[PDB]
């Protein structure tokens, strides 16, 4: 297989474990567990190629002991996240998560990856945003926001119905394949 490294990024609480537990496990997990610590590295097809992927997922800033910076090196992809239930999560893309990233992973292909899918119609986030003055991020917007940080492409997802989760990897593995 040819091998390629994977680093997933975002606002803390927007789905990143989850959803590198779905497709890695295919199951939605019962145990809180802030970064994946088991080593997971798994194996997909694409295009006719054989591919190993190693996925790193990372800490917030509170996580003084395993700090984001060590995950950058040698990456060949990122899934730079938010959650659809979230546009304060979106609103820390370009202003905090493309800063970093192209900081330390200059030229790496970014996929956007908008998480939680099923909560965009979900009616307690909808009330509770509402008192907020706010609404779900729109797809439009995730395909805004990809234009303006220049990503690969924009993908949606929901860990818990696992609504889009392989074609995310599948994304990010061609972006990750290419020269
Ligand atoms: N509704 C919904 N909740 C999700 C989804 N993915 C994760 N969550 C929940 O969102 C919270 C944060 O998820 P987690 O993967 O730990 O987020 P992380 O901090 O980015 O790693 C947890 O309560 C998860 O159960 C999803 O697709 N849909
Ligand atoms: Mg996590």
């Amino acid at each position: 297989a040819i091998r390629k490294k994977l680093v997933i990024v975002g606002d803390g609480a927007c789905g990143k474990t989850c959803l590198l537990i779905v497709f890695s496990k295919d199951q939605f997990p019962e145990v809180y567990v802030p970064t994946v610590f088991e080593n997971y590295v798994a194996d997909i097809e694409v295009d006719g190629k054989q591919v190993e992927l190693a996925l790193w997922d990372t800490a917030g800033q509170e996580d003084y002991d395993r700090p984001r910076p060590l995950s950058y090196p040698d990456t060949d992809v990122i899934l730079m996240c938010f959650s659809i239930d979230s546009p304060d999560s979106l609103e820390n893309i370009p202003e905090k998560w493309t800063p970093e990233v192209k900081h330390f992973c200059p030229n790496v292909p970014i996929i956007l990856v908008g998480n939680k899918k099923d909560l965009r119609n979900d009616e307690h986030t909808r009330r509770e945003l509402a008192k907020m003055k706010q609404e779900p991020v729109k797809p439009e917007e995730g395909r805004d926001m990809a234009n303006r940080i220049g990503a690969f492409g924009y993908m949606e997802c929901s860990a818990k119905t696992k609504d889009g989760v392989r074609e995310v990897f599948e994304m990010a593995t061609r972006a990750a394949l290419q020269a």
